């Protein structure tokens, strides 16, 4: 296996399938595109403060372990992907 591909737990698989994605593998890269695609077209961002997202309620939210977040300090993002992603760089 490659050691820039990781292995979403399954809660975060699923929301990265509900964006689109496809197989069990990515880079972080692609964890990220898929996960901004789920909150774009969702629109979980506050349409008027577009910095915040609100995920309570959400599976997204359940994941986080929040009701919100912002993407300008993304450290409980972050920690969400630290328990949810397989590696093995670490
Ligand atoms: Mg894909
Ligand atoms: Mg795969
Ligand atoms: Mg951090």
């Amino acid at each position: 296996i490659q050691i820039n591909q990781v292995r979403p737990k399954l809660p975060l698989l699923k929301i990265l399938h509900a964006a689109g994605a496809q197989g069990e593998m990515f880079t972080v890269k692609e964890v990220m595109h898929y996960l901004g695609q789920y909150i774009m077209v969702k629109q979980l961002y506050d349409q008027q403060e577009q910095h915040m997202v609100y995920c309570g309620g959400d599976l997204l939210g359940e994941l986080l372990g929040r009701q919100s977040f912002s993407v300008k300090d993304p450290s409980p993002l972050y920690d969400m992907l630290r328990k949810n992603l397989v590696t093995l760089a670490t």
